[PDB]
């Protein structure tokens, strides 16, 4: 994940409370910058919410009084925030503050060079086991851009047509075979079946190991388990549950299109093998902005009474997929 880029500036607008400050667009994103620090048009480096930037007064003074620990390292965690009124995201900073990047390129990913990291939520405790191996190299990992990085792909696939479905909060989860293998993995491991596993456990009680079985093919469920113990339960459930949003076709190298997801599903559902579906909504022909996509994020989630986190968007031919998070419920939740 590209956490610090070179971008462009886009149109720039005061903000009349504070004029000291003014509202900078990058790409899909809004920043508070300083007066006079960028003209539409200039380039720099842009850090994305979720960044974790070490102490640098010489380079980072305006981070200087949001410094925490983090694993050890002291610096600094971007967040959604609100500042003199204007809701805005990530770090916006021009390049002659960055000399040893003055010949780098518009799109390049500067993460590794400036040290840039990503603050994560510490590890939720029942949900790590004894690790089999690493995942597997012949599956697809389950990773969504954010709209507000795709505004030309937008432009792009105005016309096609998207499944729309609810973003749930939970951890990813795979359940898989190759041919005489079923293996059940978290993100970036493939783990071994204990009596602790979370995900073992999900994917026991639907039973979707003699499911993949039964379908006798080399098929990778992917899903999110979410629940009890698992991210606030912000959806109030009892238990932890899979819930699946893709499946790879492992032999072919790509995901199932959405219909032949729908249908295997319903196929595993119907001989018995119990596989909850991420909530679908109804499907969205493109013709839009990034600002209007996130305008869609807000709304009821899996439990219908409470505010998911956003919607994922899915191009029916499968093999395009972006995600656009709720910028509501990012400021309602600072972790
Ligand atoms: N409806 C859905 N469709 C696709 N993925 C979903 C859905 N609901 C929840 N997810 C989860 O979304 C995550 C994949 O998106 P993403 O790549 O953003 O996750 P991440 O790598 O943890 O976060 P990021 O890379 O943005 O910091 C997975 O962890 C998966 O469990
Ligand atoms: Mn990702």
């Amino acid at each position: 994940r590209k956490l610090a880029t070179i971008r462009t500036a886009g149109e720039i607008t005061p903000i009349a409370g504070a004029e000291a400050i003014e509202c900078c667009h990058v790409d899909g994103w809004t920043c508070v910058i300083k007066k006079g620090e960028f003209k539409q048009g200039d380039r720099g480096v842009y850090f994305e919410i979720d960044s974790f930037i070490k102490e640098d007064n010489d380079r980072y003074p305006m981070l200087s009084k949001q410094v925490i620990d983090y694993e050890g390292q002291r610096g600094t965690r971007l967040r959604t925030a609100r500042l003199r009124g204007q809701l805005s995201q990530g770090l916006f900073l021009p390049m002659d503050r960055f000399p040893e990047l003055a010949s780098n390129q518009v799109g390049d990913d500067v993460t590794e060079i400036l040290g840039i990291t990503k603050w994560e939520p510490p590890i939720s405790t029942n949900l790590s086991g004894e690790i089999l191996g690493e995942f597997p190299t012949f599956i697809s990992k389950t990773d969504q851009e954010r709209v507000q990085n795709l505004i030309p792909q937008i432009e792009e696939n105005k016309g096609q047509k998207f499944e729309v479905t609810v973003k749930l909060d939970g951890s990813s989860m795979t359940v898989y075979r190759k041919d005489d293998h079923i293996g059940v993995c978290g993100r970036n491991w493939e783990l071994r079946e204990t009596a602790t596993n979370a995900q073992w456990h999900a994917a026991r009680r639907n039973k979707m190991i003699e499911g993949l079985q039964f379908l006798n093919r080399n098929l990778a469920l992917q899903g999110a388990i979410i629940g009890e113990s698992i991210q606030g339960n912000l959806e109030k459930l009892k238990g932890q549950d899979f819930y699946l949003f893709d499946i790879y076709d492992i032999d072919k190298a790509q995901y199932l299109t959405p219909i032949e997801r729908q249908s295997l599903v319903k196929q595993l559902n119907d001989n018995g093998f119990t596989v909850k579906h991420v909530p679908i909504l109804d499907d969205l022909e493109l013709n839009h902005t990034a600002e209007q996509i996130l305008a869609m994020a807000d709304g009821p989630s899996l439990n219908k009474n409470v505010k998911r986190e956003g919607l994922v968007f899915k191009r029916l031919d499968g093999k395009f997929s972006f995600k656009a998070i709720s910028n509501a419920y990012l400021e309602k939740h600072k972790d």
